[PDB]
């Protein structure tokens, strides 16, 4: 059962539209990391969002355990992006995006765990400027 | 070019997670925007988008009669399905079930007037099991013009 | 090397749009065969096609690798009915479907043997008359 | 409802199909209609897109300028390529190549003109590998509004 | 660094094909394993899903209560499935139905102990029309971190 | 009816997972199964697409020469892959690559001589990032008729 007030998604979102909010969240038990990348390369959106989150303190650099649960959850974050083709450049189009990575607990019981929730937003369009609109995404793992 | 006071997506998203009481319905409103917001819970994919369809309708955020309007929405609610399901727009099929929350906003926004109008198709809730407690959040945004 | 007079492809969509061109494809050495049909369950449609296949000479109603040519190229008809989930009712959609399905060889080598197309055209819409527009599938498959 | 006389997809592949020689564009035109025609072969799908977007701008299909436009033929070229690639719409980076033939058509294709224009994507050409014969048919359909 | 001799994946699967008295379920336990087999066969995907879960469950390769360990399971069960859909997680809704043979593993199949429990979810069995002749053998492995 | 002595995918995936001065290979071609074995690592599929398919036509698995053979080798091949990657057949463009074991065995594993020749291509091996360590298994089966 989801802790009403720590519902790590809506959480990582509301960070991620708003123009310190982390040092508010770090104040509760959560472990966050922000980023900007602007690509049309997915593999670099999603290097990007692994190496913003082992080099602050989200998630474990030694190990593959964690870089799985990461992993996958930008894969699920991706989705809500690409919908239904994961793919950019190919496809004809690029991103500049902002994302937001949380860890925590977001149950009541304490046997949850860990989770992971990545969020993505911004822009997607053509490779020129004002050719786009906004793109969503918001993966959640267990870690 | 977009506009830092009108990206009907961020917006949209907004109104979702705002519990609260305020009226941000009101502020939108107020500024040329037409605005949806109803909760579904199914565990048939089918019945979110008839629900998000009919209340787009009730509150004239689209066009009743006709179709070139219900297809500008149905491909919004679709392409904001593919955040919630992630791969399989399955629910039901797939042992799963949502409990939503929905916002559809209408209105252009863009700097010039010539790109005419666009809806938003946002959602937000839980995906999990049948069982109550099982389950994690779950988001998706839908961006088509109209 | 396709054989420009015997393109199967081209040949059962322009059987399936013009309101005997039967009598002139099988006058050269095509089996075909006709359907219609409108549904919101797709595994309908799939069912309707074998059927009509089989019933019809198109393929072997004995045995498993006929059908299995066959069923692999409908849905490959359907991704171009359905473009990216292949659901129907259950997206709150449905189908008034035409089909169309050729057999026989389009290389100009004997030894392509034959193939088989599943071609569909009609309208995809809401599950009201007046809501829709035009779908097409085109599957090809070896047999 | 629909018209007999004036199916957008029906019609685009129809000229599409058809080699010669007389002038189906002229009779398309004459009677309210934006048509344009290309070919195209890649490896990269990406060339397919640019190529049919491009030659709908040089060709008044849609507006050279602004979005609104190109975004309502991207989905129709998105959805035209579901039909030619079934599943994954990846070419060279699944060993296999396009050889193609396009027809974009815009205009309204309904009884009632509030039913607004709309545009479609077909295409077709012969899908295999990199080597010449190797290869067979591949068709793709996109109906988009605009 | 995937240890040689505890390789999950093909661990599950060779337990999967295995004929055989002979019981390697006993090994595997011997050896730091949780492991389940099962049968279930059906035109109805959360069928499916629902015989590993519960089997699972009852037998004790993962927590009956919590949803962490379900969640876990669940992915894992969707990553296997996609082997045995090859493109469209669909059965009944596309004509075809399954006859499968399911074995869930958990332990550590990592050098380091840091790792901790990571689960495989490894079907075999045919899928086909409905009718008993008409179909063909197919294969699917999920693997998860638990 | 799938002769239960020569169920051609369970067959080649056993000869997958096999660590054996034992030749299975041997056995599998005196009864009349055409036998091939590979391993290609890399993080473009198009390359593991190429190495099956170079496998088999060197090999005598498939014909160098028409188009039909190399036709089913590929779709083949396509769905041994949906289960490698599970959801996105990419790899490089996702960051992640392979390390895989192949197996192509050709014959028919039905009773009815009717049936005539299928082909099965069988995957095994391991899927993660770039870097040596941080990876877990894959698996993958297709199976076409010939
Ligand atoms: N609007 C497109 C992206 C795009 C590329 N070029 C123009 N638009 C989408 O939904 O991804
Ligand atoms: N975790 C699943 C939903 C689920 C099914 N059962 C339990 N949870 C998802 O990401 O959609
Ligand atoms: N036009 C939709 C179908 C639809 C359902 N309801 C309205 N439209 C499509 O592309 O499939
Ligand atoms: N047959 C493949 C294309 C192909 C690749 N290589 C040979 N043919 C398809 O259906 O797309
Ligand atoms: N051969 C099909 C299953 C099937 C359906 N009907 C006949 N066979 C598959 O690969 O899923
Ligand atoms: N675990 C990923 C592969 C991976 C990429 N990066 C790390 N691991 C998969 O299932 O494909
Ligand atoms: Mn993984
Ligand atoms: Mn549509
Ligand atoms: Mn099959
Ligand atoms: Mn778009
Ligand atoms: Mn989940
Ligand atoms: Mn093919």
């Amino acid at each position: 059962t989801l802790h009403k007030e720590r519902r790590i998604g809506r959480l990582s979102v509301l960070l991620l539209l708003n123009e310190t909010q982390v040092e508010e969240l770090e104040r509760d038990g959560w472990k966050v990391c922000l980023g900007k990348v602007g690509s049309m390369d997915a593999h670099k959106v999603i290097a990007a969002i692994e190496t913003a989150s082992k080099k602050s303190g989200v998630i474990q650099s030694e190990g593959y355990r964690e870089s799985h649960a990461l992993y996958h959850a930008t894969m699920e974050a991706l989705h809500g992006v690409t919908r239904g083709e994961m793919l950019l450049g190919s496809l004809l189009r690029t991103v500049g995006l902002r994302f937001a990575v949380l860890r925590g607990n977001p149950y009541e019981s304490e046997a949850e765990g860990d989770w992971i929730a990545v969020s993505l937003y911004g822009t997607i369009g053509a490779p020129i400027k004002g050719l786009e609109h906004e793109t969503f995404g918001v993966g959640i793992n267990h870690i």
